[PDB]
């Protein structure tokens, strides 16, 4: 009908309830399930769907061998019904590429896929299921994007790309699209030293993205965007509760405008809901690997450099694998406020489970509740020994 | 369009005709069919569908091993087209949980799934396919619900939950929801000593649920609910024709307000249509196990403590397995009255058939006819030896 | 929108062009295809679909063993998209039963399935996908019907049932339904001695059914029905070109009101388009078995007892199997006249091909052309040796 | 709504971006994928889809043996969602035949399938999913058509057929259809000596088809059609950059009205966008086999007999197989101009890869960009050794 506008604020988050889970690897052991990675969730005004980058093969298929590799000509952005597994028969391809983002603006959906050689990649923007705009690589080093949904406000959907080095300063830009066309683009500003895979959400006409500094920060950079004035700024989450991975152990005081040193040249896509005292951070439990996952309420994490957890909820136990995690919300749900949600990718296979030759994942997603619900852990659930 | 109101009464039930059958286990022997249990049927104004709690694996899949267990993080409430099997490709997930109920109010459908640890479970109410309300456990002992459809009247859909002990007094409540929100909740009243898995139907603005006393009753408790005044009352079916399982042999006189003693700490979900002389009870044939199934016309069973069968119809022979059974009706069918219907879960696998390591079921459902139709038996039809 | 009325007459039939073919057995050798038999084709105002009675198992499944048997509790009437195979995932169940018919009246579709023991079977009429009317057996000997589509005119859809002996006089009735309700029913009249599996079509407000005399006739009975006056009459096709199977060799003169003697207690469902000089008969090529299939233009076959073929078209070669065949037409196609069509069931497996333990079929269907198109044969195409 | 009119001209083509890729053979190694060949892409006003001629079997199925053969009764024109593989469950059959074409006129789609013996084949035209017109063979030697989409303008959709010898003069006609009916037909005119498998597109009320001279030309014939005046003319592409296959090496000067001699009795379907300086030709890289594929900008190729490439883009590397290629465009995309697109069939199996007994293909399709995007190669991606 009309373009969606971010007119509400977040609901109070007192706990998290189970929203969706696809059990993809359990089911894929004996069904035509596609091998995937880099999943996310994204809503249209009438349906919320699961998304991920397919590897172009089923788990049990012979071509599943080698799917640890990130970029090839056989990947494509696919969507499928919420909580169903990504099967060969119920999956809709959105576009061809090894990096992506997608969001509905209220009228229709925009999907962006990037494909190509490391030095000659290009993004092709789709709007209403047709290619509209194309952007060629500017730094010649793996043009890449969010890997989770973008957000729009009155037709304008900012998207964050990064092109260049994974472990140095790189060239990051914020494009503002309206109906698949580019309205403008900015170089990254503020104090964030490196930006990768931003996880964004929107409330009260402002857009917040919690990204990943793959270079030196163990604390996460934040990009606040103003979709009306088409400007932005960046900093790091101040709190000592570090949320990247691998990372150092939490100190007693954090940094607001510089990476917290410790681990270099690595990370994991993650997110956070930053809302004053109503602030929750997500992080792997393990500081060493992508294992376990928990949510922690850390009031004023963004600005308070001594902020520590006041509440928590375990999502995945530290004995179970996790992986990418990002935010999304149903901007079209009835209600006075926007209910915060997030997904967690549960990686199975390589590199950790070397007994199999493939790498895939399933998804678990939760949304907030104003109640103080009891908690449960949500592991992938597949038994690797059944695949040998 | 508008909220449905229960304005009609039941049609005269002179016999039962075959409505739907999915042959799930026969077909699943060589198709990607999901392992399920606790099925039911429920109609929308334009389509009637099959529902059940998936186990998150196919029958032939390796993860089918162990599916006798009731609660895990891999179950989800799924729906699929009438008479089709619950396959990985044609099943729609309604919500994540190991206990559930669902009903259409005329405008849209409400689904409720419960998940969690035995001591920290929570119900999340979905309305129009979005989470709306959440309820945390009140007795810390397996918050659970109906396992068959709820019923609505003018926007209000009462639902019966029970939390606490399976074999003692427990805390049972009747919530009245309207558009996914709670309007009110009551503690159970009347003479019923224990309530579990209520099977409900509605006629002439009153809602009747035949439940299960897992503690000491072999006769079934009944909860009559008034969706307008939002009140209720409870008693037991008076008739000596006992319908729980396992149960004693029928006496010559039954009890109206106390459990009929005999078997303790066990039962099976069942239903009954209680309508004066137009009253039919469903029960397993076997008093010892979930085997066979028959319908018996027992005039005034609810109130007449000496009422005995005047007519009958065998559904499943006593040599074939049965299981849960419950009521539903197409409140949107053309007609002067509501046609009574019911489904019977046909369990295959463990505990009875120990040759396989899984537990699943198929479904048979019938609706009433005013004719006196000939009868036939409707077994599951799968040959277990093909699965070894 | 509104009830369809048979206002046109047949188009001139100068040849037959290929309409649909599903290649079900070729494809089912390595896909989840349902075992079927007794197929037909039937159109809705916006789509034409394939129909058949499923056996409740896939061809490759273990339960495919034994599917030569006609009546069991595992059969159901299913429909699927034109030219697709009847797969477990794209098939819609219309109703449960081992005998059936179905037709769209312009507003919605009526489907009738019969199920039960040989001596206590019952038909349940569905209209707009809900059960509406039920009819119990009247002769206690396998209540059965057409096995191909019925036809409607202004809301009234006559259907021919037969109950009783397969090899003697039996009790045949013509019901006239309107919106799933019975308007009236007649005993069979005229000279036809036995009626089974009528294949009907309609033109210029009259309905013609070519049926099967399983008792003694090798010539086919015809039932002409008047859907307005709700009356009918019956006779036999006069022509010496015999179309039942098994049958004697063609004589030089046929019979108009008595069965042509020769073979007893056997037959095959077939059809014919009877339209003066524009008359075409379909028959197996083999007089001994269900093998081969051809269409022959025999002017005035219905009334001319010495009528012989003036033109012909081979459909299936006599080295390939055939089986049931029946008529249908798209009453909603644009045009000045109704284009005659028909389908042929191509049976594979038992009884003829005893190397496998199953019995199934694929379908070939053609429609008329006013052109004189070249001909081709359309065999099933599966290689049985691949199934051993 | 209303008939589409070709009111725009081509967009400037500075490079090609990835549009769709199905990875059919990789995925089909372990999924129910149909064996196909002769694919193409075609858009409706609201969705663009993949099309191809099925072989009536899955790749892994036993009937896949022998699918190198072109014409049989088991082929059918099928369509499926863009970028999905052609699976048994998500494929819609358009018509039965071993040669075809299809296009949407703005109101609905017309599909034409040809089937039959080599000497008695016939085309049956479908419009709005119903058979409408039929055309019998005129030369008695494999009546055949485009094998890619036709184009319409104000209800009129010209289609090019050829009947007769594959290696001599044959009888080629241009039919002009409107709503499935024939408005007129012409014999081929102009200087083209042989016409086969025309690839057409439309801009500014003119229709251009680049076909294949299987007889003696290594340069491609072009048919320009005027859908309003219903007339046409033919010539050959003047450029020395030869685009058929197998072909001689490029000379320094080409021919405008005579086949360029070199290779006889062979070729491959291909296409070209002929637009003054905005002209791009597609060709296999290998002059000897269907291997590799590239696009070359050759300004004024149609008329300039000395025109050579000024720019290029590799699509498939010469070490990877290619095959048929053709044009299509989304005539219903928003925009000031029509974005040129094309597909390339990537054949796997026989004749080149004799280790397997089947022949199938996957598809890669691109559309133009006004940007100068980086290039990447897009091979089929399947590893044949996994199929042994
Ligand atoms: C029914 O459900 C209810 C509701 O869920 C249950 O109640 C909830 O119970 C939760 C579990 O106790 C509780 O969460 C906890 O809340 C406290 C604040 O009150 C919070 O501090 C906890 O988080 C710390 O501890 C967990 C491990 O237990 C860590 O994994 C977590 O990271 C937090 O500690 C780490 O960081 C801190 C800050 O830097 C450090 O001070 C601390 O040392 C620790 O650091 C080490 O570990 C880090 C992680 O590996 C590492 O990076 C670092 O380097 C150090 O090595 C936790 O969130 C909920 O608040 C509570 N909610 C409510 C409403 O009651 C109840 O149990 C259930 N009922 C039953 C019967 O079970
Ligand atoms: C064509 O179709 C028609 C229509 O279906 C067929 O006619 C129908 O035939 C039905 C079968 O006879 C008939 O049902 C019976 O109706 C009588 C009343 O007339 C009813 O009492 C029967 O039910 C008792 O018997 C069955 C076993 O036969 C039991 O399984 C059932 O539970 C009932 O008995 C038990 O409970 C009673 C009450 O307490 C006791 O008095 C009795 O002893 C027995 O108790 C023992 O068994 C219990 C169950 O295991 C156990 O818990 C307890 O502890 C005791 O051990 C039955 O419903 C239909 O009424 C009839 N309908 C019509 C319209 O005619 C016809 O056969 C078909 N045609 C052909 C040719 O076959
Ligand atoms: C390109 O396509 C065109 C168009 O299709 C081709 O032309 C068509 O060619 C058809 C084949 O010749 C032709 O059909 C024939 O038409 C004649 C009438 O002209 C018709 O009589 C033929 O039917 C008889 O013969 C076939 C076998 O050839 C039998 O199977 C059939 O049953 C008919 O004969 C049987 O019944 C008759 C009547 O009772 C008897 O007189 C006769 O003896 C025979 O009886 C025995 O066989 C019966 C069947 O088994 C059995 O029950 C009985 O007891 C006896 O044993 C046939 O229909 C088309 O008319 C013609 N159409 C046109 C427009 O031209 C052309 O070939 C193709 N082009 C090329 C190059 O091939
Ligand atoms: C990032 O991406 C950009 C954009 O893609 C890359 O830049 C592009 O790079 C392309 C590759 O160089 C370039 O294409 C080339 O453009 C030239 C014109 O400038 C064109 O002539 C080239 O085509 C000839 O060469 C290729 C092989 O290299 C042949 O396969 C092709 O057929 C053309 O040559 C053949 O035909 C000619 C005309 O007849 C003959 O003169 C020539 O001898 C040759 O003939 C033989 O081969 C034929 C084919 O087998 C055979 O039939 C015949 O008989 C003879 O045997 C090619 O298209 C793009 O123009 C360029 N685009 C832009 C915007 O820059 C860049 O590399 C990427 N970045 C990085 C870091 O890699
Ligand atoms: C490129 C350097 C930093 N970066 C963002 C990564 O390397 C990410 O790593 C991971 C990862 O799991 O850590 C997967 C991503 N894979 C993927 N999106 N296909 C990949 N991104 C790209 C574009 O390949
Ligand atoms: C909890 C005590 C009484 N009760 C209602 C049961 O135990 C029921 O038993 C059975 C059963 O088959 O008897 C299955 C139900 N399983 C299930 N719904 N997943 C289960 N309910 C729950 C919540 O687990
Ligand atoms: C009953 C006597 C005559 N008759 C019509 C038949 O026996 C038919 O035979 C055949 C047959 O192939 O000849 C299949 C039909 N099978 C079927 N419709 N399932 C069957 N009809 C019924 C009702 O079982
Ligand atoms: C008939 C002579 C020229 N010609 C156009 C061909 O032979 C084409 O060859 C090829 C081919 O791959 O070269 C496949 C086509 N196969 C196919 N469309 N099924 C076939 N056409 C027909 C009608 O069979
Ligand atoms: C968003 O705001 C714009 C004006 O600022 C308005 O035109 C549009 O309709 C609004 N969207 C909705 C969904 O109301
Ligand atoms: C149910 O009753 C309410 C008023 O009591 C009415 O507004 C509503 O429209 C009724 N529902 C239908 C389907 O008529
Ligand atoms: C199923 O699981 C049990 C316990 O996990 C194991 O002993 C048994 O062998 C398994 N059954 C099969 C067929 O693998
Ligand atoms: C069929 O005829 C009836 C009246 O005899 C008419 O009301 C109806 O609309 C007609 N059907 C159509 C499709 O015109
Ligand atoms: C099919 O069933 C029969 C009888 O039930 C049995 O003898 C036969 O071996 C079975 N065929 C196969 C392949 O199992
Ligand atoms: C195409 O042109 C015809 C008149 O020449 C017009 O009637 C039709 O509406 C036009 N199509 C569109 C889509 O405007
Ligand atoms: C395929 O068919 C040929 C000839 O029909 C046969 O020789 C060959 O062995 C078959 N290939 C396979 C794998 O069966
Ligand atoms: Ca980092
Ligand atoms: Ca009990
Ligand atoms: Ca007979
Ligand atoms: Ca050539």
């Amino acid at each position: 009908r009309d373009f969606n506008n971010l007119t509400k604020g977040l609901c109070t988050i007192n706990s998290w309830h189970i929203y969706g889970k696809d059990n993809a690897v359990r089911i894929g052991e004996d069904s035509d399930v596609l091998v995937t990675r880099e999943p996310y969730v994204s809503c249209d005004p009438d349906e919320c769907r699961f998304y991920a980058l397919s590897q172009g093969t089923t788990i049990r298929g012979k071509h599943s061998n080698g799917t640890i590799h990130d970029r090839s000509q056989y990947r494509a952005l696919i969507s499928w019904p919420l909580s169903s597994p990504p099967t060969v028969y119920n999956s809709r391809v959105e576009c061809i590429g090894w990096s992506s983002t997608s969001c509905h603006d209220g009228k229709t959906r925009m999907s962006i896929c990037i494909s190509g050689p490391n030095n000659n990649a290009s993004a092709v923007i789709w709007y209403n299921r047709r290619p509209v705009t194309e952007i060629n690589t500017w730094a010649r080093n793996i043009l890449r994007t969010q890997e989770s949904e973008c957000v729009c406000h009155n037709g304008v959907c900012p998207v964050v790309f990064t092109d260049g080095s994974a472990t140095g300063p790189a060239e990051t830009r914020i494009y503002y699209f309206k109906e698949g066309k580019i309205l403008k683009w900015e170089p990254l500003a503020g104090t964030a030293k490196h930006i990768e895979e931003c996880s964004c959400y929107g409330e009260r006409a402002e857009i917040t993205c919690t990204c990943r500094d793959n270079w030196q920060g163990s604390n996460r950079p934040v990009i606040r965007i103003d979709p009306v004035a088409m400007t932005h700024t960046s900093q790091y989450i101040c709190s000592p509760v570090l949320t990247d991975n691998p990372r150092p152990n939490d100190p007693t005081v954090g940094k607001c405008n510089d990476p917290y040193p410790g681990n270099n040249n690595n990370g994991v896509k993650g997110f956070s809901y930053l809302d004053g005292v109503n602030t929750w951070l997500g992080r792997t439990i393990s500081i060493a690997s992508r294992s376990g996952y928990e949510m922690l309420k850390v009031p004023n994490a963004l600005t308070d450099d001594k902020s520590k957890p006041t509440q928590g909820q375990t999502i995945v136990l530290n004995t179970d694998w996790s992986g990418y995690s990002g935010s999304f919300m149903d901007y079209w749900a009835e209600g006075e406020c926007y209910r915060a949600c997030f997904y967690v990718e549960l990686i199975r296979g390589r590199p950790k489970e070397d007994k199999v030759w493939w790498t895939s994942n399933s998804i678990v997603s939760m949304c907030s509740s104003t109640e103080f619900l009891g908690q449960w852990d949500w592991p992938d659930g597949a038994k690797i020994e059944y695949f040998l």
